[PDB]
């Protein structure tokens, strides 16, 4: 399949923006297919010593083959830029729905929580750790199933993620592992139910302080079995988190009572509950 060029596309609006990339919507002219093309400036990447992060993202996304992950269709480059052609997830980021509808009911947190848990099992089975799992990195497709993205900063068996989601082992020995993604899972569950993340404060140092002290509280309206799960996830000792190897893996995590009624085997075949 001949390599594609910038001229093969009609480019449109900006979809997203980070410190090193811009994601733009594009229509392939020969097929009228829409893609989310991520553009990176080679000079800026180099001067910031990011080449290893860019090659890792490409290499990881090449290995993923599961419906709960954004897909890499093609790459090319011109003189100044790299181009990564990715899935266009029509409905955008999960963070927008948490803001829009404010807070999920138990049916919806349970379903979306389970899709994220299936995703992490697949990722971790490939020996890959995300290290920056968060609502902004969890997208929704036109049919309202999730697609996880942003793999530049992953570790395939140094880096700290987003303040509100970093685990306590990062704030000490500065190490990360599978248990780290499970800590962020517990944070995202909390945020699904309560509408806000567990550890908030006026600046980043104050957040890091709260995390090591495990200083947070549950609302009274918080679903009980979902509170019990969050408590088995937000644990300071990483080896004691539900779903980690030392706790015997995903078997026990999926068996939790909050997931009582879930069929784990075909989630992306199921119709998602409406958000309200
Ligand atoms: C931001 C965004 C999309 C992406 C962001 C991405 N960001 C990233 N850092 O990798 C990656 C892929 C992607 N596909 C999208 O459709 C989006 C917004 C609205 C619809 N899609």
């Amino acid at each position: 399949p001949r390599k594609k060029r910038p001229e093969d596309f009609k480019f449109g609006k900006i979809l997203g923006e980070g410190s090193f990339s811009t994601v733009v919507l594009a229509r392939e002219l020969a097929t009228s297919r829409e893609y989310a093309i991520k553009i990176l400036e080679k000079r800026h990447i180099i001067k910031e010593n990011k080449v290893p992060y860019v090659t890792r993202e490409r290499d990881v996304m090449s290995r993923l083959d599961h419906p709960f992950f954004v897909k890499l269709y093609f790459t090319f480059q011109d003189d100044e830029k790299l181009y990564f052609g990715l899935s266009y997830a029509k409905n955008g980021e999960l963070l927008k729905y948490i803001r829009k509808i404010g807070s999920f009911d138990e049916t919806c947190t349970r379903f979306y929580t389970a899709e994220i848990v299936s995703a992490l099992e697949y990722l971790h089975g490939k020996g890959i750790i995300h290290r920056d799992l968060k609502p902004e990195n969890i997208l929704l497709n036109e049919d309202m199933h999730i697609q996880i993205t942003d793999f530049g900063t992953a570790k395939v068996l140094s880096f700290v993620g987003t303040a509100q989601y970093v685990s306590p082992e990062l704030l000490t020995e500065k190490s990360a592992c599978k248990s780290s993604d499970l800590w962020a899972l517990g944070c995202i569950i909390y945020q699904l139910v309560a509408g806000l993340p567990p550890f908030r404060a006026g600046n980043e140092y104050l957040i890091f302080q709260k995390i090591i002290k495990l200083e947070y509280d549950f609302p009274e309206k918080f679903f009980p079995k979902a509170r019990d799960l969050v408590e088995k996830l937000l644990v300071l000792d990483a080896t004691k988190r539900l779903g980690c190897e030392e706790m015997e893996g995903y078997g026990p995590l999926k068996a939790h009572p909050f997931f009582e009624s879930v069929t784990w085997e075909n989630l992306h075949q199921q119709t998602p509950p409406k958000l309200t």
